[PDB]
């Protein structure tokens, strides 16, 4: 439904002395585009809409490492404070994916929650879905913290999202480049004195 | 330095859909403005600051009811975390003042003061507040502000500490309020026009 | 449910095993209630309070100086149910210490379910009071929340409606609750060491 | 530092004095160890981590599926240290299930759920020292206290409980019980419904 919390192409996000930033990533940083506490707001409210599209029945949520996990924890955090604060409540497993797993005999019959950090071309979750539904899940879902606007998109758009961006290499929030970037809890944008030096 | 978060004019805000928003007034706001989340973050940093410049001596924390109380708590949760993860830190008292003046206190004198408020406007209450500060010797005096206002009305006071620099819109959420209404709301967030009128006094 | 029970002889916690501000190290004996729990009993007593006074508007009442965390905190939780769930009711906050000084009149309490947040009940004395001040202005319901309790002998017999703690009759510091203003500053509940007794003595 | 220390006789608490989730309602028996409870040992654990540990990069290892969410909320509290020191040292992720899942000359915290025999964490150890780092040290949320010890302590330890079998923070019976925020003891229904 929602295409989530659109960040426009003009968007020039704000200077990294308003905030608390590791500083060992101060000068490999343009500027903060999502800041940590923003993510966690919309991320409260993905929440209430996964229980109300999912409640239904027995929820497995899982993960796409190694990007999506503080999306996922925070998520699930979210999900169990409804869950012990309604009289509404179904059961959540987790799982974990990059490769490795559980036997995805375990998603037939189920609802299945895929969570992702970052939509770009949508290949890798075409791929994914198309994997997952060859063992007949009751429900696939898809909720991903950001979908990025670029010209190699396929046309897929998740079932949640969390933030709509320009096509700008972002950074943070376990988002990496080239495993650098992921202990930064604002979602950023890598410059080039950034770029060429973590590059390869 | 640091003017803080500066707003610009043209800040369409968020659509209240994105969000999780308190049903009794999901028709008496028109959009998300400053939401909660991102005046923590904010937050975090001014106590960083607040530590830096009067992390010397032992401070008073002086909280401006009822607005400024949210913002109150969260920058004294911020310190306290400072406090208790580093090697050298600042006891801290507190105390509370509503203004017209119907608190208390001359508890001042001596003390390194830090004057904790929701929005500076025209400049008027800060000025009344600091000069009754003032009068009691204080050995500083620091403000912070969640909000600060650009309008033309505005004497010319800015405060020490900033989270946002704004423009004239009236807003309400965290504690601020619209004849005592939306106090009871996270978010920083611009009125309806239902809102104005239903809970117009 | 007379909340959280903790014995008279509980040894609490060796401060070594949580991080405290060291400005207090060496004023502080051991940690009672961990500021964790607190928020956790806290999330369950905002359910209950909602639970019961949900029905029509709320006006919370703070009593200053030592239940301004607890308040907060409590509100906190409050408000997450209500941006969670589909019934929600406003909510007006005021503040008084500790006669009543400073505050709204409280004529303002006439027909709303007034909530009073306080940090602590002993003889009780200051809780009967403000409850036969606050029901004179004929409000639909006036209920207690307190986060502690005391076990005590000089207790008259006042029991709150919403209670974190019941704990035993020794000084309590922390969480906003302070010895001669000190320790307000501090996130656990904690007992005081005799050098930090004497240190900030009045 | 043995860590927090939970004595044979605790009789944790009772599950109303909390919230918690309806569809694990009468599969609980007693709330032993508060989430709150948790975050706060977790917060002084990470100030001891960054005494032992933080003069150098770290490279977390996060041991699934049990200690995701004790890794996450360790790894919190020591970005919250290093973006509030003045030395910020660096820090890499990684992820191992015990082997589905899964650092040579770089300092590696190992982050699990809980110690009991020792089998797994002997395993992990001699499975790491293998790839010969600088330095290694495990940081565990719970130790239990058994007789089918090897009597393995690791560096860090959050809480030591006796010979029950705890569930929540992502503990689990069967893979339920991870959706939980406090740790908490079954109930002899939920022991049944749950068995595998
Ligand atoms: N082969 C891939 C790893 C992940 N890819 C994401 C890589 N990626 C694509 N864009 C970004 C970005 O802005 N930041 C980060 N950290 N990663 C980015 C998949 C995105 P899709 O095109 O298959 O839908
Ligand atoms: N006499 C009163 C205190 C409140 N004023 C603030 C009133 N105020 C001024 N602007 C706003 C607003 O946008 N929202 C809310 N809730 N209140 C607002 C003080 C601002 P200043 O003009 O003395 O510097
Ligand atoms: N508003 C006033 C006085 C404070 N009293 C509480 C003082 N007090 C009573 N016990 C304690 C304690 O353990 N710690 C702290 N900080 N304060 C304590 C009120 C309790 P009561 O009138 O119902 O007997
Ligand atoms: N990698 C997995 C699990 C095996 N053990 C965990 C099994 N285990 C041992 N005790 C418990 C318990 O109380 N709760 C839960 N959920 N699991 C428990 C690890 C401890 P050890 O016996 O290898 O030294
Ligand atoms: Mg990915
Ligand atoms: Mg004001
Ligand atoms: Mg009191
Ligand atoms: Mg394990």
């Amino acid at each position: 439904r929602s295409p989530g919390v659109v960040i426009s192409d003009d968007e020039p996000g704000y200077d990294l002395d308003l905030f608390c930033i590791p500083n060992h990533y101060a000068e490999d940083l343009e500027r903060v585009f999502i800041p940590h506490g923003l993510i966690m707001d919309r991320t409260e409210r993905l929440a209430r809409d996964v229980m109300k599209e999912m409640g239904g029945h027995h929820i497995v949520a899982l993960c796409v490492l190694k990007g999506g996990y503080k999306f996922f924890a925070d998520l699930l955090d979210y999900i169990k404070a409804l869950n012990r604060n309604s009289d509404r409540s179904i059961p959540m497993t987790v799982d974990f994916i990059r490769i490795g797993g559980d036997d995805l005999s375990t998603l037939t019959g189920k609802n299945v929650l895929i969570v992702e950090d970052i939509i770009d071309t949508g290949k890798t979750m075409q791929t994914l879905l198309s994997l997952v539904r060859q063992y007949n899940p009751k429900m696939v879902k898809v909720a991903s913290l950001l979908v990025k606007r670029t010209p190699r998109s396929v046309g897929y758009k998740p079932d949640f999202v969390g933030f709509e961006i320009p096509d700008k290499f972002v950074v943070g929030y376990a988002l990496d480049y080239n495993e650098y970037f992921r202990d930064l809890n604002h979602v950023c944008v890598i410059s080039e004195t950034g770029k060429a030096k973590y590059k390869a």
